[PDB]
């Protein structure tokens, strides 16, 4: 009957974010000897961690809600209208990419002749 007894511990790994927060961690083994028959069980923690701290994350645009169409230029014979929205939902930050497409959108109002 033998006591189990700790390894030595593991390196440290990586942090586990490259942005935000997160944990390196590091472990060890009851190897060192491993118990026996009846033997007491190694005591303690078989793995730590910590703090990792890094810059924030990209955080990549969102659109916000397209206005209502503004009236058409016209009440008769073919018009446009226009609306519009923010790449503000949220705001690119921290790095992350702009909103893909139009800020700007027309169509057409109205198409019918007028008298």
């Amino acid at each position: 009957l033998q006591d189990g007894g700790w390894s030595h511990w593991s390196p440290w790994s990586s942090c586990s974010v490259t942005c935000g927060d997160g944990v390196i961690t590091r472990i060890r083994l009851c190897n060192s000897p491993s118990p026996q028959m009846n033997g007491k069980p190694c005591e303690g923690e078989a793995r730590e961690t910590k703090a990792c701290k890094k810059d924030a994350c990209p955080i990549n645009g969102g659109w916000g809600p397209w206005s209502p169409w503004d009236i058409c230029s016209v009440t008769c014979g073919g018009g446009v209208q226009k609306r519009s929205r923010l790449c503000n939902n949220p705001t690119p930050q921290f790095g992350g990419k702009d909103c893909v497409g139009d800020v700007t959108e027309n169509q057409i109002c109205n198409k019918q002749d007028c008298p």
